[PDB]
């Protein structure tokens, strides 16, 4: 019952080959990426056409960061173990703010009122963008069962779309009520990435540029990132 799409490359762009892709999305024209780089973490503004690096910071050596997504005029960020997030300034990615949240914190984007993360679990948690504290919590379900490893996300359209680890699938996922309706088949794209590096790593990263309705995908240590259209096969 669950719709597959398969993928249309319409372009692709260069990806940095050695970038772990942790948090992905586009904004004001332009890619923001968090990417771990060689043991250490970084926030940049990337190119879309050239995949090269306008601004970046890098975070203290005791955080590693992992989703991020823009809120107002702020970029917020998740963390690997830390169990806390930071906000920066668009402008400068000067750091404004710590918070504090519960367990881990995977992927991170937004709606036009509450900021969503992910943590690896079935389990989504919707964020007041004020207290940048909980006050939604949903278990997402695909077939009607739990669906665990959940990482960067993106709001498309009025769907939440999420990367599940260690998979070449991105779920479409209800967020009145966390069940999937949709999934989208990204097996092979590889294939159509030209040559690749070694090492390579998993699938990871959406971005959605909502003026022109692009679509983007990407992935750790992936050559490309890729402008996609959807089909629903059968
Ligand atoms: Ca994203």
């Amino acid at each position: 019952s669950i719709p597959i799409y398969d993928y249309q490359i319409v372009h692709s762009y260069p990806h940095d080959t050695k970038a772990f892709t942790e948090g992905f999305f586009y904004r004001n024209g332009y890619f923001y990426e968090s990417t771990g780089l060689n043991g250490r973490s970084s926030i940049r503004k990337v190119d879309i056409e050239s995949g090269k690096t306008l601004q970046q910071i890098e975070l203290g050596k005791r955080y590693f960061g992992e989703g991020i997504s823009d809120w107002k005029d702020k970029i917020v960020g998740l963390t690997w173990k830390n169990g806390l997030g930071f906000v920066w300034n668009i402008r400068n990615l000067r750091q404004v703010r710590s918070f504090n949240y519960d367990g881990e914190g995977w992927g991170l984007t937004h709606n036009d009122q509450y900021l969503i993360m992910s943590d690896g679990t079935p389990v989504l948690r919707f964020l007041d963008p004020e207290s940048l504290t909980p006050v939604r919590t949903i278990t997402v379900t695909a077939h009607g069962e739990e669906l665990p490893e959940l990482n960067e996300l993106e709001w498309v359209d009025g769907e939440i779309f999420a990367n599940v680890w260690q998979t070449n699938k991105i779920v479409r996922i209800d967020p009145e009520t966390g069940k999937v309706t949709g999934i989208i088949d990204l097996n092979g794209i590889l294939a159509e990435a030209g040559p690749l590096p070694s090492p390579i790593d998993v699938l990871n990263g959406i971005a959605w540029d909502k003026e022109h309705h692009r679509l983007f995908v990407t992935g750790k240590l992936w050559p490309k990132v890729f402008e996609i259209t959807l089909t629903q096969r059968v």
